[PDB]
C-alpha cells in the first residue's frame, strides 16, 4: 500500500503532497534533489526551520520519477527564510542543493534588488 502506479489518496490536505502556501516570502522553490526523495522526505527535511504548510516533489510522468526539485511553504517567512540560510548550499552526496523564493509579477517594485 501507501503509493499508486496511476494516482494518489485525498491525504494531500495536509503538508506532504499538499499545494496550499503561506504568506507572501513563506513560499520556497528546493532543487539538485535525490532521485529517492519524495515529499515526506522533503518534508522531515524543512520541519526542523518551523512550522511547514506544504512540502511537494515533483513528477516526471514518462518515467515516474522526481525531477531532483520541489516547493515548501511554511506558517510565516521568517521560519521560511531559515530553511534558505540552512538549506541553500547543503550537500546531499556528490552535489549540493539550492534554495530560492517563489519568483512572480511585481509593480510596487522594479525586481528583487539583489542576486
Amino acid at each position: 500500500g501507501s503509493s499508486g502506479s496511476s494516482g494518489l489518496t485525498q491525504q494531500s490536505i495536509g503538508a506532504a503532497g499538499s499545494q496550499k502556501e503561506g504568506p507572501e516570502g513563506a513560499n520556497l522553490f528546493i532543487y539538485h534533489l535525490p532521485q529517492e526523495f519524495g515529499d515526506q522526505d522533503l518534508l522531515q527535511m524543512f520541519m526542523p526551520f518551523g512550522n511547514v504548510v506544504s512540502a511537494k516533489v515533483f513528477i516526471d510522468k514518462q518515467t515516474n520519477l522526481s525531477k531532483c526539485f520541489g516547493f515548501v511553504s511554511y506558517d510565516n517567512p521568517v521560519s521560511a527564510q531559515a530553511a534558505i540560510q540552512s538549506m541553500n548550499g547543503f550537500q546531499i552526496g556528490m552535489k549540493r542543493l539550492k534554495v530560492q523564493l517563489k519568483r512572480s509579477k511585481n509593480d510596487s517594485k522594479s525586481g528583487p534588488s539583489s542576486g
